[PDB]
């Protein structure tokens, strides 16, 4: 913004020199849609990342082992099912 500071023990640079682009094209959209939904929730129904991340274009299939690689990375959790929080 005006300002900035350091994304913190993690940044994109990690991730970019090993992966294609495509890895924060979705990585950063899927926690986007997650702390957008938890913004004034205990957390993010995943049937409604499942909604709005069909509408970006990401597959079912993709939102679902996106979410679970997440949630078991750690970049994310549950505490709710079939509900989740960016971390």
């Amino acid at each position: 913004g005006s300002h900035m500071g350091e994304s913190g023990k993690i940044d994109i640079d990690t991730i970019m020199t090993g992966k294609p682009k495509s890895a924060r094209e979705k990585m950063m959209k899927i926690i986007e849609i997650i702390d957008s939904l938890a913004v004034s929730s205990e957390c993010a129904k995943v049937k409604d990342i499942l909604k709005e991340a069909q509408q970006v274009g990401i597959e079912k299939s993709n939102i679902e082992k996106l979410l679970t690689d997440m949630r078991k990375s750690g970049i994310i959790y549950e505490a709710k099912p079939e509900c989740y929080k960016k971390v």
